[PDB]
């Protein structure tokens, strides 16, 4: 029960475009940050708090920032060898362990398709993409929000938590139909970020922020292109 204020606030201090508006001396009303998303996720640039711009606030999400307050990490976040690992650390009851298996292959084998890289899973701790499932506080400093909000989040390639992928557990996970969260479609935006790339502003991209359920092919060329311009 935030209010459609309170809810607009939150959204652009979390995603970053609060600490945009900072910097450009104009963060003591909202409609410059609220220009800022808009650009950002292609909607009218009106400046308002209008009907467009709240049904995107009040969408599910992925947690990674879009503009502003992402953390510095070590060095200059692509993988530098072919064979990139993978290990789940640990299961979400909301599905059987084949199933939740299968729908991190299946992301995998949409990136393996476009990229020069291949996906092996592995049973160890130095894994490259460490994959767990968290609640609330779950050991990074970056917690989750509970149901609904934002579904999930990755760390740039790199040593140690960059790479890795974290779910959230207050969630419902399923492959999108009747109830819950596609697994497969989630898991294959936040690899995205594992592997390097950024947000899209292009709205039916894979790596376009926001959650929407598809049963067709989710790359596009926006997102074919973006791994082209990193690894070749
Ligand atoms: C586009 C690029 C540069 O490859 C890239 C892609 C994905 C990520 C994810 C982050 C990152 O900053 N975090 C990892 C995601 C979790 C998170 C959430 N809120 C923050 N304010 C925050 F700093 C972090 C830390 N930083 C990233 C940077
Ligand atoms: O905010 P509205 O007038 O586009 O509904
Ligand atoms: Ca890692
Ligand atoms: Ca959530
Ligand atoms: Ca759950
Ligand atoms: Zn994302
Ligand atoms: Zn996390």
């Amino acid at each position: 029960n935030l209010t459609d204020r309170q809810l607009a606030e939150e959204y652009l201090y979390r995603y970053g475009y609060t600490r945009v508006a900072e910097m450009r001396g104009e963060s003591k009303s909202l409609g410059p940050a609220l220009l800022l998303l808009q650009k950002q996720l292609s909607l009218p640039e009106t400046g308002e708090l209008d009907s467009a711009t709240l049904k995107a606030m009040r969408t599910p999400r992925c947690g990674v920032p879009d503009l502003g307050r992402f953390q510095t990490f070590e060095g200059d976040l692509k993988w530098h060898h072919h064979n990139i690992t993978y290990w789940i650390q640990n299961y979400s009851e909301d599905l059987p362990r084949a199933v939740i298996d299968d729908a991190f292959a299946r992301a995998f084998a949409l990136w393996s398709a476009v990229t020069p890289l291949t996906f092996t899973r592995v049973y160890s701790r130095d894994a490259d993409i460490v994959i767990q499932f968290g609640v609330a506080e779950h050991g990074d400093g970056y917690p989750f929000d509970g149901k609904d909000g934002l579904l999930a989040h990755a760390f740039p390639p790199g040593p140690g938590i960059q790479g890795d992928a974290h779910f959230d557990d207050d969630e419902l996970w399923s492959l999108g139909k009747g109830q819950g969260y596609s697994l497969f479609l989630v898991a294959a935006h936040e690899f995205g970020h594992a592997l390097g790339l950024d947000h899209s502003s292009v709205p039916e991209a894979l790596m376009y922020p926001m959650y929407r359920f598809t049963e067709g092919p989710p790359l596009h060329k926006d997102d074919v292109n973006g791994i082209r311009h990193l690894y070749g």
